[PDB]
């Protein structure tokens, strides 16, 4: 097998894709000679039709894990070619029949530091009486999480989680949700001053802070989740996209994207190449881990399609 196209990857856009491009993308690019194509729009709805459709134009995907969880159930994904990717230091959970996590990342509340100089907690996130202009995930995914936390649901006692104290819980400032974004979307908002408070990606938070943003955030309340490389089944280069996952999920590709985005590596060999201090940025600091919780992919497995038709009506 050889590329005589641009091998085509989907993601979430913005600063996140940026970095991948500067630590995957173009990496990959140069060490194989095939020419990688980074695109946008990743999600379980967008793969469904693809693949259903049998126009596949996407060889790569990124997937966070309930969307790689409806996507599996789905049967839309080759199975890993573990003949290809080697990576014995990446842990054996991440490397799964249908994909291969690459990345832990946060969601964690944010604020702008001049109109909460005394900071927000989930609970004043939730509070009717703390005013400002509210930003919550597009996706009934990581919002239902935080809206509970905010609620004051422990993290040990998230799942399963109560689907109607979530919209309860999101019913009392939801006149002040100026929208229910994606990620780019969000740190433009940040940046542009158009948000007070946000629910985004460590990453997105710390970037849109790096070029300029005068914002805060906590881990109070954050959800921790993974993201997965996976191949859409009848992807026209799926034995190439074996080989770009190869590359990627190895300890140098791994440690660059974590020096470029407050995301961390599954690879147990790629924080002895970074600074000692991006581990305190990470959702498996034990001083972090504490005060949030980690996304019950299992859960959203279970409860996504019933969750997704009352989330639609819910927020419309
Ligand atoms: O793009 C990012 O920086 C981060 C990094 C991994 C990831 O899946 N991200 C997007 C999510 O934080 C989030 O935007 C999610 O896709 C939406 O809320 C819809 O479920
Ligand atoms: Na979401």
């Amino acid at each position: 097998s050889h590329m005589m196209a641009d091998l085509v990857i989907s993601s979430y856009g913005g600063s996140f894709q940026d970095a991948q491009t500067k630590a995957y993308f173009d990496p990959y690019a140069k060490a194989s000679g095939v020419k990688v194509t980074g695109t946008t729009g990743t999600g379980y709805a967008k793969v469904k039709a693809m693949v259903e459709s049998g126009n596949v134009t996407w060889d790569v995907i990124s997937a966070e894990s309930p969307a790689f969880a409806s996507e599996v159930k789905d049967g839309l994904l080759e199975p890993i070619d573990y003949s290809v990717v080697k990576a014995d230091n990446v842990p054996e959970n991440f490397r799964t029949k249908y994909g291969v996590g690459y990345m832990v990342f946060g969601t964690n509340l944010a604020w702008n530091k001049d109109k909460f100089p005394n900071g927000v907690t989930p609970a004043q996130f939730f509070d009717p009486n703390v005013k400002g202009r509210r930003v919550l995930p597009s996706d009934a995914t990581y919002s239902l999480e935080f809206a509970l936390m905010g609620d004051g649901v422990k993290p040990a006692d998230l799942y399963p989680l109560d689907v109607k104290r979530a919209l309860k819980v999101i019913d009392r400032v939801k006149d002040q949700v100026i929208g229910y974004k994606g990620a780019s979307d969000i740190q433009a908002l940040m940046q542009q001053g158009e948000a007070d408070i946000v629910y985004a990606g460590t990453g997105r938070i710390k970037n849109a802070i790096k070029a300029g943003a005068n914002w805060s955030y906590s881990w109070e309340g954050a959800l921790a989740d993974t993201e997965y490389w996976a191949v859409p089944k009848g992807a026209p280069h799926a034995a190439e996209a074996m080989k770009f996952i190869n590359f990627a999920v190895q300890a140098e590709p791994q440690a660059e994207l974590t020096r470029v985005i407050a995301y961390g590596p599954t690879n147990v060999d790629a924080l002895r190449l970074l600074d000692p201090a991006v581990a305190k940025d990470l959702p498996s600091y034990p001083a972090n881990a504490k005060l949030g919780a980690v996304l019950n992919s299992k859960w959203w497995n279970d409860n996504y399609d019933a969750v997704k038709a009352e989330w639609t009506t819910y927020i419309m």
